[PDB]
């Protein structure tokens, strides 16, 4: 009986909002995990919007603040042998990619493992050896990473030069709420220095993808899956899916429609819940009222412009709270 955990992250405002003069709307009170928004404009300086969440982010938020916070719990977990879920949800430019994955700082200043810049995904690579190695047990991590476009899947790590050959979906007969990815490469990661030449492939074939789709970064969902396999004989297995959403301001965006018709289906208790309508609500069922641990990183923008946008997100995501899944 454990419901699903949903945070908020607000961004700093970013550079065109401050030549543009941009008021803020957003009160981020951390201790309080409050989130309040500024609704009416010039017209009601009074009226305000207000949703409690898990933990709230305010826009000085370190990434290795988020990590302490949200991966390391859920990472435990992992290694106890449970399957987790983290997704970024919010519309284009909140945050999404800049959370689960980060950035590169400038200059070559720091090395990739100190970089303080880094989201989610090369902390927890790196982490996890940190961890499991020096702590007694034999291990092996694998890693994939597919992407969703046009409702068709996409293989980013395969050893196949043309990052256009489709993968295809089928319903697990071992596993009720589970499906196969027909062709998905699952690569071997033997160590930490092995993690970032890995990355460095997925991300350029992510490149050439780009210039073959339109609005490729904003219009697919993202969806890294590490396992890891450890004895102490007793053998527990891991499995824990970093998923980058696509872009919530909105053929195409049939996955990212699905997800709220699932999530309104489940908090309102009605019987047929339409996972099957999407690859994305497909892949990601068992932990829509399944048998994983989930958590949702909510991101927003703080500026007067994203008033309808910052408001869509926050409702969707605080209706998210009232899920419950059961794991293992
Ligand atoms: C240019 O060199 N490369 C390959 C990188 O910088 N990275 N690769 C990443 C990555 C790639 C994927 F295909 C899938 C999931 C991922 F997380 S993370 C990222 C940043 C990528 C841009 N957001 C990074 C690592 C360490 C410190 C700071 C940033
Ligand atoms: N939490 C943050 N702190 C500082 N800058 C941020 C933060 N989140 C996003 N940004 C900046 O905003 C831009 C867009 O973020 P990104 O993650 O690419 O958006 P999306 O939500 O579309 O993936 C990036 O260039 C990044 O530098
Ligand atoms: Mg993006």
């Amino acid at each position: 009986g454990k419901n699903i955990q949903v945070v908020v992250r607000c961004r700093p405002f970013n550079l065109a909002e401050r030549k543009a003069s941009a008021h803020s709307i957003v009160e981020c009170d951390p201790v309080r995990k409050e989130v309040s928004v500024r609704t009416g404009g010039l017209a009601d300086k009074s009226s305000r919007k207000t949703y409690t969440f898990d933990m709230v982010f305010g826009a000085s938020t370190k990434q290795i603040d988020v990590y302490r916070s949200v991966v390391c719990p859920i990472l435990d977990e992992v290694i106890m042998g449970y399957n987790c879920t983290i997704f970024a949800y919010g519309q284009t430019g909140t945050g999404k990619t800049f959370t689960m994955e980060g950035e590169r700082s400038p200059n070559e200043e720091y090395t990739w493992e100190e970089d303080p810049l880094a989201g989610i995904i090369p902390r927890t690579l790196h982490q996890i050896f940190e961890k499991l190695t020096d702590n007694g047990t034999e291990f092996s991590v694998k890693v994939s990473l597919l992407e969703i476009y046009n409702e068709e899947l996409f293989d980013l790590l395969n050893p196949s030069s043309d990052v256009s050959e489709r993968l295809q979906m089928f319903d697990d007969p071992r596993n009720k709420r589970g499906v196969i990815i027909k062709g998905l490469e699952e690569i071997t990661v033997h160590n930490k220095d092995e993690v970032y030449q890995i990355l460095e492939k997925g991300a350029a074939k992510r490149t050439t993808a780009a210039t073959l789709m339109n609005a490729y970064s904003s219009r697919s969902h993202s969806v890294f899956s590490v396992t890891i396999h450890m004895k102490e004989e007793l053998v527990k297995i891991g499995k824990l899916n970093l998923v980058d959403l696509a872009g919530s301001e909105n053929n195409i965006n049939q996955s990212l429609l699905t997800l709220g018709r699932v999530i309104t289906a489940l908090v309102e208790r009605t019987p047929h819940v339409p996972y099957r309508e999407s690859k994305l609500t497909r892949i990601l069922q068992d932990s829509l009222g399944g048998r994983t641990r989930t958590s949702i990183i909510a991101t927003i923008s703080p500026a007067s412009l994203n008033l309808e946008e910052t408001l869509s997100t926050l409702e969707y995501a605080h209706r998210a709270k009232n899920i419950l899944n059961k794991p293992e």
